[PDB]
């Protein structure tokens, strides 16, 4: 192994793969860039790949598509990157234990740097709790619409400027842990 | 250790970290910037990090909102950095005795330079009271207005250009100490 | 010791610290800076501090912040600076005699400087005498508005220029030796 070029490893976490391949973490896309192409200057190819939390979500989400399509869930989190967090909708999943421990195994098919993946059955009260909270502390008072499968919060109110980007910031908050496979969000000027 | 250019040491207070890795304190941004700066011309990197009370706080509030993101809490106060001070929301809080002495050993781990987090459960009434307080001193009647988690002091009255800077910095005090997570503020014109 | 180079020592009373430092008692703004500088340009840090009335008082306030928010007082005099006085609201203060022991006491680390911090219970019916005094005397009616913790000496009447001035004087004045903490002042045109 190694096949590794980061130093200097200031944002590279560097875990080891179960394919005996080598996952260089890195912190942003410009890191991800950067170390993919020093590798690749230095013929370290292959073997020393180079990652990060929003690729690697996508990339599960896509092989998901096709092998679990119903399996409804909010997002998987890299927060410790050799032990990513998946969320799943409380409800709306419908899989049992092994079903959900199989689907862990083939994530950690999926993601060789990961020891284990833990799959967890977030509220879906907790969601629309967590949508509504953002809202009330804004003052911003929706409308729940009902869209399939979830809900579209519509925020009520002639927003002003900053006002407006206040609401975005709330809603890329819950698209950042949640995402927009449950509770959606729309602005319409009124009163 | 050691793994140190803060000479001169005005205004670096050097605190040595339980991960054996030193954490000097600096008093603002630009001290900060400039141990760092010469730290890293001096080949001091990793070992020697350069810290302060404003992203020690928001590095901790990061980490929680991850592990305890139902924590109701104001501001970790680095008065005294070896030993942070943590205000916790007294009536929103609902962590036991152990669960509290727990969230400190977890910010000790986030904090190597604290000897320990004093973790302190500041009466909500006392929030609302000084933000009651502050505005009454400076003749400014406010409507309660309630937002989910919280209440929001509506200012009432035309103030003048320099009312509105004696509000501002007010506001801004009580955003020093307690923080906009329980009592926020906004100003109206009336009268 | 010295660690000293205010000669020539007119308007500079230094005074020996509890920590084994010297603190140089500055008349002014403009002495305290050319003393710092001079003891700078010397290779006489740490040990040698230059200090003044209003910084210290300001010092010990903002630690008060952190330890005695609720402390009702009014200003710390540094006529004789090895012997500061403390000023306190005698209605409005609930502390015991040993508690205020113990205040001085924090004081007297806060100020090696000083032998020992006189701490008096001021008549709050004195300062608003003195004030109501002050106004009399210049044929400055006013009305008394009531803010949180104190009163607010509305002054009525078309103020001419110079009688403007002198209702600044007088302000300063009570804001020289008790402060804005429990009387403060406003001005309306009237009559």
């Amino acid at each position: 192994l190694d096949s590794l070029l980061g130093q200097e490893k200031e944002r590279f976490q560097v875990l080891p793969g179960r394919d005996k391949m080598l996952y260089v973490a890195a912190q942003n896309e410009r890191d991800t860039l950067w170390a993919r192409q020093v590798l690749a200057r230095g013929d370290y190819d292959k073997n020393a790949r180079v990652i990060n939390e929003n690729e690697e979500n996508k990339r599960i989400s896509i092989w998901l598509d096709t092998y679990y399509p119903q399996l409804a869930y909010y997002r998987i989190h890299f927060d410790e990157p050799r032990k990513p967090v998946f969320w799943l909708s409380r409800q709306r999943n419908t899989m049992s234990k092994k079903e959900l421990e199989v689907l862990s195994q083939k994530l950690r098919a999926l993601m060789p740097y990961a020891d284990s993946v833990n799959i967890t059955l977030m509220d879906d009260v907790t969601a629309a709790g967590q949508a509504e909270a953002g809202l009330k502390q804004q003052a911003l008072p929706y409308s729940r619409r009902n869209h399939k499968g979830g809900v579209t919060f519509v925020i009520q109110g002639a927003l002003d400027d900053v006002e407006i980007l206040r609401a975005r910031q709330f809603v890329d908050s819950y698209y950042r842990t949640w995402g927009g496979r449950y509770v959606q969000f729309a602005i319409e000027l009124k009163d």
